[PDB]
């Protein structure tokens, strides 16, 4: 047949394959319509559990008009630019200047404008590769009354309180008090001490975590993230630099060979420094109710974060939060791919032409080579993002962990002021009494530092970012969907079972890599899973994402990547497959 | 209709759109079968102008067995792994050790093995996005006897002879002798002084260059590649760093703000250093006939290049050659995109939601935002690479500039040894007289430095890389095709018309960025075209690609990107288009 018709039939075959996977229905937790206005004479939904950021809020963090959220959902579903623009974004605007009237003095003095919902209808966008954004689904988000939400927001609060704690010193006695406090608080929660019961949803059982120890504290559940040092090699260590190649019987050493152990990735002929910008230690955001409410009302606080001069390898929890703050979509995975290519980590042996050229007479760059994996790991990200945008906006609309912390803080302040509000987060408030007390101390210190001499007792989740979360619902996680997709691509493409001989950690005292005390072995698959978990949990340590968004959008991204790979496999005439170890421990051949 | 059915129909509509542009026939120059065996009693084609690298060669750089190249072509056209592996790659192997017997002492002492053709059938690979690898065409490559090839190889030889000369000092008196010699040599060539005649193919007229001046010496013909400093901003300058954002009426300044002018790109929360690894100055490769013939016989010299400690911003021509040596496929363009994003260069105003969020109520990250352009600029690369691989292997199979230099050198040595061979490059040998004399001086110096006390007079094209060119035909250029595709993506996505207020050059004396003396204005489109120019001509400055491969691969890549964008536009329900200034000077709306 003709080459043009052959290409058309290949594309139609890939589209038919995407069709044949079917559309997995997407089920929400029911919190959108479950919780109503606490007013005895108002039956409208409160939408407190829904992502209502941008829509005007009352002083308690609840929507003023549920019609605002209903129109927001209508705009999400329609996708029309005019209808999205017709949405009420932000608070009432000042008649004189046209600027929104902010509740906090900080946002008013800054003359902050509103920030819009980032791609409220990207889930309606179609894709020419991979599953449709709406074809694959995410399980229902944890409900606020669930012990899973309690454990999630507890992990978020402990991550916020431990943002200055260095990863290499999780086991160190200098952080022992806080680490043991967090471990014993999480292990005091039903979600961590009590196992899943028979009849729980498969996703609920699968994402349920066991006893929290120092070895898995603030860690993931993907295989290989809990094994070894906390941070992935690909986020801290560099790569074999230019000049360190093997030429026949002679091995040349790069004059810059120390850059591999200085956290410098050979980015072609230039270098990528793994060192992250140092966000100001101890500076948390949205710890005051007025600033938090302004952020809920779309206060564009983006870029307001202060940073220390220079850069360093990720050591503190805040360092990982900063890393996941600005990463260029596929940054972590593209960097992992660059490390694996420069380190000469072999591709999947089931790829063609991966032998020595004495045997196959064929090197691999465009297909089954460097360029192929570099392009796949980067193109999977936007389609996983479209899928997660569908999950965020059209299906779940889960409130951000900042919004949960706001509900929790208002609920905890209400008895102090004599009322009772947000009984939905009553379980969260009671089960995290000590965590919330530590958070209140931290928020008092921050609000004194912010400028309030006598700050109102605030139990808001401290935010690593001034704007807090990105302006979309928490469930699922875009960074974690890109994590799943890109790490899935890399594991399928590279020989993911290859063990990493040299395992590094960030030095506890200095800003350099040290050989990890980990006496076990780390695989490429294990460290890629660790990198995906690192980015995802770094989103958690920013206060912008719960753990379920993380893990279920990691699964969703893995599904998106599997679909993309399955469709692109129809385009290569070579006899081959991708040996892909999935996040459940199974290996699929694509 | 069903969302799954809508996704299927969108993908099938994109495939129909790709099918409807048609398959542009790909015409070769006829060089493959034009030149025959110089033997009086052998009528077989010599394939001297064909890419025969890897197949065994005689002492003159011609193929030993024409059936070898014919089987290579059959394997290219079939794509079968067994047929590719059955190809004879390299010279006769040693019966005892199994290692190939190399003509040069260097490759034998190094015990080099053969390196295989990289993706000899990647053009047979289909694409779910964009034009098919065989749907678009390049014009026939210039023939060896053409004055265009004479000008190309003269430019290559002058670039090799000028590899240690800094870009900021093209006009400087210290390099004035060489620059004027190159200008007068090129302007003495028919392709540069005589304009295109009526009846020439439109591609020849379009790619014909006029008078060579110091302002366009070793420059491109893309719009904006001739105005301003030689190097693009995006290949030398950094980007606005983390912390230098605008928050309402307050402008925060990054504590690392100097990194923008120190050649550091804000790569998320970590940094990309624009400084390139310093290749050894004056160390040229494949300057001896025996080493050149071994490289033609697939001597795997990859990684044999020596480098200086540290890194520097691209100053010398060898620096640009080194930069394009290892660049990770879309690295230049991804870096340009990262600079444009960090510098806050606005996207195309015709993209939706690009207004202030007070008006549209919608930020753009996944769609029409940072993630969208970052993913497009990287997925376009592999599609353009498949198209260019088709052009290289299945259509043109153009010999590399190293192979042209080998034919020229053998032709210029034959009268000195009383013989006559390769009258195809007779015009190049005659016209490149002074250039070939300087190249002979440089090659004799290098081969003395290599280890030959009295080296045979060699007129080979000096190569920046030990392996020389990659194992694919020169026409077209993979780096140039990725440049065209990705720079086209960036111009369509970003507001490419925005002028760059601050224009920088690498300091003539120091390794730092200095304000350019350029009193004109550089646009984003102009500097992106300049970046594609810089990558493509740095491939020329490596000795691995001619100028025609470069320009036509840039055009082809722009076609690839236009096709990909046209099919992506079928996936977005938003009312918008990409304002894309093509390399033609025209703007298409996608
Ligand atoms: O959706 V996210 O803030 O990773
Ligand atoms: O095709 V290339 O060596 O740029
Ligand atoms: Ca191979
Ligand atoms: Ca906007």
């Amino acid at each position: 047949q003709s080459r043009a018709k052959a290409s058309f039939d290949t594309r139609v075959a890939a589209a038919e394959l995407a069709l044949n996977r079917g559309v997995v229905p997407s089920f929400a937790n029911g919190e959108e319509l479950l919780y109503r206005n606490p007013d005895p004479d108002n039956t409208d939904p409160s939408f407190i559990a829904s992502f209502t950021k941008g829509l005007p809020h009352d002083d308690n963090g609840a929507i003023i008009d549920p019609d605002d959220f209903l129109a927001f959902v209508r705009a999400i579903n329609s996708g029309d630019e005019k209808e999205i623009a017709d949405l009420t974004l932000g608070p009432a605007r000042d008649p004189e200047t046209g600027l929104p009237i902010w509740r906090s003095d900080l946002a008013n003095s800054l003359e902050l404008e509103v920030r819009g919902w980032e791609n409220s209808s990207a889930g309606l966008t179609f894709d020419l590769e991979g599953p449709d954004a709406q074809s694959i689904a995410m399980p229902p988000a944890p409900v606020l009354t669930s012990p899973e939400l309690v454990a999630e927001i507890a992990e978020l609060y402990l991550m916020a309180l431990g943002r200055e704690i260095e990863f290499s010193e999780f086991d160190s006695p200098k952080n022992a008090e806080y680490i043991q406090f967090a471990i014993d608080q999480l292990n005091g929660l039903e979600w961590f001490n009590t196992p899943a019961k028979l009849g729980d949803p498969p996703a609920e059982i699968r994402r349920r975590r066991g006893e929290v120890t120092v070895g898995n504290l603030f860690r993931g559940i993907l295989p290989g993230s809990e094994v070894g040092p906390y941070l992935s090699q690909y986020i801290i260590v560099g790569s074999k630099q230019i000049g360190s190649a093997t030429v026949g019987n002679k091995t040349l050493v790069s004059p810059n060979a120390a850059d591999e152990f200085d956290g410098e990735i050979a980015y072609g002929s230039i270098t990528i420094s793994q060192r992250v910008r140092i966000a100001t230690p101890g500076r948390d955001f949205m710890t005051d109710l007025k600033v938090f409410l302004d952020v809920q009302d779309a206060a564009d606080f983006r870029g307001f974060e202060s940073y220390e001069p220079g850069a360093r390898l990720i050591r503190t929890i805040r360092d990982l939060a900063t890393w996941v703050h600005f990463d260029a979509l596929y940054e972590a995975y593209l960097n992992a791919c660059l490390i694996l290519l420069a380190n000469g980590v072999p591709f999947d042996p089931n790829l063609p032409f991966q032998q020595e050229d004495k045997l196959d007479n064929q090197d691999v760059f465009v297909n089954f080579g460097s360029a192929h994996v570099l392009s796949l790991v980067t193109e999977v990200a936007t389609r996983a993002l479209k899928a997660v945008r569908y999950q965020k906006f059209n299906i779940h609309r889960r409130l951000r962990p900042e919004a949960t912390g706001g509900l929790i803080s208002v609920n905890k302040i209400a008895p102090q002021k004599g009322e009772s509000i947000f009984p939905e987060v009553d379980l969260a408030v009671e089960e995290l009494g000590d965590i919330l007390e530590k958070a209140e101390i931290s928020n008092r210190k921050q609000n004194i530092a912010d400028g309030d001499p006598d700050p109102d007792p605030s139990f808001l989740l401290p935010m690593a970012f001034a704007e807090g979360s990105p302006f979309h619902p928490s469930y699922g996680s875009g960074h974690a969907v890109v994590a799943g997709a890109c790490v899935t691509i890399l594991k399928a493409f590279f020989d993911s079972g290859i063990e990493i001989d040299q395992v590094f950690e960030v030095d506890k005292d200095e800003d350099k890599l040290v050989k990890s005390s980990f006496k076990g072995t780390l695989t490429v698959a294990g460290e890629l899973n660790k990198l995906a978990d690192n980015i995802a949990i770094g989103r958690n340590m920013a206060g912008v994402h719960y753990f379920s968004d993380q893990f279920e959008s990691l699964l969703l991204g893995e599904q998106v990547a599997i679909g993309i790979l399955e469709e692109q496999s129809l385009t290569y005439g070579e006899n081959f497959f991708f040996n892909l170890p999935k996040f459940d421990g199974t290996t699929i051949q694509i």
